[PDB]
């Protein structure tokens, strides 16, 4: 793949959600360019390169009990960037919860993720009331 | 207001769509910083200049038949930023249409939009069922 077109970005970003949904760490990390960055949440220090990004997904996901699902379409540009809204389901205080997140992802020429930025906070965490 | 809290982001961003939907250009342009930038769509170069931004909202909304509504929660950071998903309704090519967009914003200590970036392209355009 060359630089993804809009249409390609949409496909790549959907794929990435499934891969979080099924917890495949090696297939996610392989989607990232070798020298990519993660900011998640945006505002925290970035993470640099595949070693540091695999250590991140293994912390966040490795324990299981995390599902994800797109909660609308992928918005996609003509420069290799897109953004998507989704919901994470996991466990908070021994019980289910939902976290609502938006990721913005810039791709390089090769169809991999150069930069990821995940917009969420505690205001986006919900439970059963 | 100083950077805005996350809860506060959220308010500035829902209020902003509320304004877009009502079509108040001058209300919309004031929410910005003297030196704000818009990138809409992301990837097209920034515009800049309060006047360069009123004309942006004047070109975009000046018929009065645009509508806009959040389609899920604003996602806000603790560093004065947020992201939001919304759906724009308008007529184009004689057809009832809709556009799905995500805007990313930052703000300033005073709660003025400092940057904005609107993610969307023609892949997000569609025709509304009858
Ligand atoms: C890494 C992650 C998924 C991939 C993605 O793109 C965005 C996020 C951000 C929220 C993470 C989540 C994984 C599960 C996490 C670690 C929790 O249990 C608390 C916060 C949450
Ligand atoms: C300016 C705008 C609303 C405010 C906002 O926050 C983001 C956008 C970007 C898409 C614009 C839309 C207004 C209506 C436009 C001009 C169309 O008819 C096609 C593209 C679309
Ligand atoms: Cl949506
Ligand atoms: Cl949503
Ligand atoms: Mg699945
Ligand atoms: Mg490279």
């Amino acid at each position: 793949m060359n630089l993804p077109t809009a249409q390609e970005v949409q496909g790549l970003m959907a794929r990435y959600i499934e891969l979080v949904d099924v917890g495949d760490i090696e297939a996610i990390v392989q989607m990232y360019a070798d020298d990519a960055t993660v900011e998640d949440p945006f505002g925290q220090p970035p993470i640099h390169g595949r070693e540091q990004i695999a250590a991140f997904y293994r912390q966040g996901l490795g324990g299981g009990k995390v599902r994800a699902c797109l909660t609308g379409p992928v918005r996609a540009s003509h420069n290799g960037c897109g953004a998507m809204p989704f919901r994470v389901e996991m466990v908070w205080n021994g019980q289910p919860c939902a976290l609502d997140v938006i990721d913005v992802m810039r791709f390089d020429e090769h169809g991999r993720i150069q930069t990821m930025q995940a917009y969420w906070s505690e205001v986006n965490l919900s439970v059963r009331e």
